[PDB]
């Protein structure tokens, strides 16, 4: 035995300039819970994603998301670790001037595994996969069927201060239902982040490095692929308290290119704390 738990809560916010689609950003509370014991973990979410009228007090089509997710462990070792997670998520749609739109309710199911493995003493090869199935009101939803996503890359150790990660990101969505359609994208990248570690302070500057990148959202009327070039760099700032309330800050900026388009500009920013016990 013994049993360990964390609770929290985040509020972030996304947001492209201008009064677009996202209208003065997306804002997005969350609480999530979780409990493990030795090789088993659990984990609940509660989450809230809309755009936002600020002045107008409005929200736009939003949704909420409660989350189920188990993971266990399967290996634990300085040398290698494997674990494998499974979820599930319920995305509830609440729909605001969209003509023959009320509601929805699309859930989404995943598997994914995840490693490390030592190579030498200072360096280490991680990452995960995830397979996702959205299953139910797609037409409306305007999701895709399934979507993959992973990140995977190398860890280099300096010392207890320094450490650098660089990592293969891709996203894809895509259905395989050929009656669909909605939502088919692919996004690939390097991320790269440089953790520092001074006492109670984590602050880790990071980057985002587009590699290849497109969207199809309005497929129906312009079958062809649009593509862009996004890169995006932030901030994460943690304290640790050591008791163990701890909190967070971050911040990011992406410069938005796209092929057809005037180029966008989007901001990230988000707070949260826990507290394990
Ligand atoms: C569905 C909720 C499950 C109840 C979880 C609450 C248990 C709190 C126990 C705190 C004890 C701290 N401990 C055992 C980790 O040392
Ligand atoms: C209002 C929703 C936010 C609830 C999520 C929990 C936030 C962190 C909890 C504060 C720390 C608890 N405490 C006093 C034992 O340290
Ligand atoms: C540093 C502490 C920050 C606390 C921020 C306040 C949390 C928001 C409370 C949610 C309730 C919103 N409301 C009024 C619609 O019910
Ligand atoms: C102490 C933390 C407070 C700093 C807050 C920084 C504000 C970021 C503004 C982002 C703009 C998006 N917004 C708010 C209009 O939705
Ligand atoms: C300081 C950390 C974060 C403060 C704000 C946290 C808001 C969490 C609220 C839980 C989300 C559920 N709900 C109903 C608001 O959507
Ligand atoms: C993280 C475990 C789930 C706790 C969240 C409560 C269930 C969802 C109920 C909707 C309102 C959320 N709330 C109370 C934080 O605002
Ligand atoms: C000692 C209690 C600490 C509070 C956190 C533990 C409860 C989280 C799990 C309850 C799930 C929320 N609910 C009931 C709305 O589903
Ligand atoms: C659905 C959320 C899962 C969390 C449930 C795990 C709670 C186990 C509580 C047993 C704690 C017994 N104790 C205090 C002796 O450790
Ligand atoms: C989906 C696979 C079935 C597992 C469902 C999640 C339950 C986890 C069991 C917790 C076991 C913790 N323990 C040993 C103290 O009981
Ligand atoms: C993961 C927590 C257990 C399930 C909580 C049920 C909340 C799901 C969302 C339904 C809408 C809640 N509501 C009416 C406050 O918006
Ligand atoms: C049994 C605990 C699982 C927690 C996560 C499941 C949330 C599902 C709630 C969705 C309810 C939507 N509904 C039925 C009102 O349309
Ligand atoms: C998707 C969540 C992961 C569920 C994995 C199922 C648990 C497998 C545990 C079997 C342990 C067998 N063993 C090693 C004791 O012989
Ligand atoms: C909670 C465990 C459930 C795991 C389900 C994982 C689904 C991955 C999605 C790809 C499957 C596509 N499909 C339906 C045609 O097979
Ligand atoms: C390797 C562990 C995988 C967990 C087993 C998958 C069971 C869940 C399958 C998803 C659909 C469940 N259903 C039809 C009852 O809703
Ligand atoms: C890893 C945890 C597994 C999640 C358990 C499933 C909880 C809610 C299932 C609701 C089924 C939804 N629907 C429409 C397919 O019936
Ligand atoms: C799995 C997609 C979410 C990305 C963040 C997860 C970090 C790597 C996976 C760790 C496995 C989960 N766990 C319980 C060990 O923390
Ligand atoms: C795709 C290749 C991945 C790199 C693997 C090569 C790592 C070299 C390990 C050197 C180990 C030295 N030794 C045996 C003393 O530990
Ligand atoms: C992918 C092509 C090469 C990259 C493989 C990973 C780095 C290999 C370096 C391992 C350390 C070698 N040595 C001799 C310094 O220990
Ligand atoms: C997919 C890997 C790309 C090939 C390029 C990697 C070459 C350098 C690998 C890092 C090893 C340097 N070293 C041994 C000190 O850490
Ligand atoms: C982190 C995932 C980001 C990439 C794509 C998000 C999935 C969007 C699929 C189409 C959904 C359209 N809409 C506006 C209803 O959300
Ligand atoms: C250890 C660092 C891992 C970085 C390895 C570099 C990934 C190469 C990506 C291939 C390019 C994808 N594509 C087809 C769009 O060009
Ligand atoms: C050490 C990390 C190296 C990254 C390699 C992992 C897989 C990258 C190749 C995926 C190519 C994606 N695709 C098919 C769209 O080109
Ligand atoms: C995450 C990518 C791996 C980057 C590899 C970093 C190479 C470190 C070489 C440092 C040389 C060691 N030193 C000072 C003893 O000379
Ligand atoms: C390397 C240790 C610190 C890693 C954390 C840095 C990035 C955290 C990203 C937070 C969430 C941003 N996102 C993906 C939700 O938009
Ligand atoms: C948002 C960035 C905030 C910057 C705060 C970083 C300051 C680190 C101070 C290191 C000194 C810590 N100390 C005294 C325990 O050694
Ligand atoms: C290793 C992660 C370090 C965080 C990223 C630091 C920024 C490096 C990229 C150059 C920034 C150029 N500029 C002015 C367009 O931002
Ligand atoms: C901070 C690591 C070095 C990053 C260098 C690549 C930054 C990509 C920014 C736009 C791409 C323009 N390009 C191809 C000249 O790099
Ligand atoms: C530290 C290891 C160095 C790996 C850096 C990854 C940059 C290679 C670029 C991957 C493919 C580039 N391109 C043109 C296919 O997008
Ligand atoms: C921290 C090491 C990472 C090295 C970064 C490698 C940059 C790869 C070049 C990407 C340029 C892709 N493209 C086609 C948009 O120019
Ligand atoms: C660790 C690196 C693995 C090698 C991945 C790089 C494969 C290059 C793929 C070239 C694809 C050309 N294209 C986009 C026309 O398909
Ligand atoms: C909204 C940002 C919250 C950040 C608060 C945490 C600040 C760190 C406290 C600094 C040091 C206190 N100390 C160690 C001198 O006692
Ligand atoms: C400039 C930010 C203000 C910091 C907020 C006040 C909280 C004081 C921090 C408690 C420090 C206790 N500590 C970590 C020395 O043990
Ligand atoms: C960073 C946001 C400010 C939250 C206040 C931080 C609390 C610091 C210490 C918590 C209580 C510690 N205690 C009672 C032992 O001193
Ligand atoms: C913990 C991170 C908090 C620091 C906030 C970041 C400082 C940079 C200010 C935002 C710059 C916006 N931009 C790129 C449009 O100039
Ligand atoms: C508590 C740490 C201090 C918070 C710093 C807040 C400054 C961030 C403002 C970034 C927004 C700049 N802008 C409007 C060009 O995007
Ligand atoms: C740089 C760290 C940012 C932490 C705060 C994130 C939440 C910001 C709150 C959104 C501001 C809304 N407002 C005031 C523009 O209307
Ligand atoms: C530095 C502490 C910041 C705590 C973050 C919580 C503040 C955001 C919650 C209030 C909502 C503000 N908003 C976005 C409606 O303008
Ligand atoms: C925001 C809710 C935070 C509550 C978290 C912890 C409450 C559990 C009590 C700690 C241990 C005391 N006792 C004997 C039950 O173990
Ligand atoms: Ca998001
Ligand atoms: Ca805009
Ligand atoms: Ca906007
Ligand atoms: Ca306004
Ligand atoms: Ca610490
Ligand atoms: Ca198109
Ligand atoms: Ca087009
Ligand atoms: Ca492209
Ligand atoms: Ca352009």
């Amino acid at each position: 035995n013994d049993w360990h738990f964390n609770i929290g809560a985040m509020y972030e916010i996304e947001n492209v300039e201008g009064y677009g689609e996202d209208m003065d950003g997306l804002a997005e509370p969350s609480v999530y819970f979780n409990a493990a014991n030795g090789p088993w973990r659990i984990a609940l979410a509660y989450y809230q994603e809309g755009p936002v009228d600020y002045s107008a007090g409005k929200r736009g089509t939003w949704f909420d998301r409660p989350e189920l997710e188990v993971h266990y462990q399967f290996l634990e070792n300085d040398d290698f670790s494997f674990g494998l997670t499974g979820g599930f998520r319920n995305y509830g749609y609440h729909y605001v001037d969209e003509p023959g739109k009320d509601t929805a309710n699309m859930q989404r199911w995943k598997i994914a595994p995840d490693w490390d493995v030592k190579l030498t003493d200072d360096l280490r090869f991680n990452g995960w996969l995830s397979m996702y199935k959205f299953a139910n009101d797609l037409n409306t939803t305007g999701y895709a069927d399934t979507r993959v996503e992973t990140e995977t890359g190398l860890q280099y150790t300096f010392n207890e201060t320094v450490a650098l990660r660089v990592n293969y990101y891709l996203e894809r969505g895509f259905n395989m239902d050929d009656s669909r359609n909605n939502g088919e994208f692919s996004t690939q990248e390097i991320r790269a982040y440089l953790p520092l570690t001074l006492g109670n302070h984590s602050v880790t500057p990071y980057t985002r490095i587009g590699l290849d990148r497109w969207s199809n959202w309005d497929w129906q009327d312009d079958i062809e692929r649009e593509g862009h070039d996004f890169n995006r760099v932030g901030l994460f700032y943690g304290y640790d308290f050591q008791n163990g309330l701890s909190v967070s800050l971050e911040y990011a900026f992406e410069w938005q290119d796209h092929d057809e388009g005037d180029s966008d500009k989007f901001h990230y920013a988000g707070v949260g704390v826990n507290y394990s016990f």
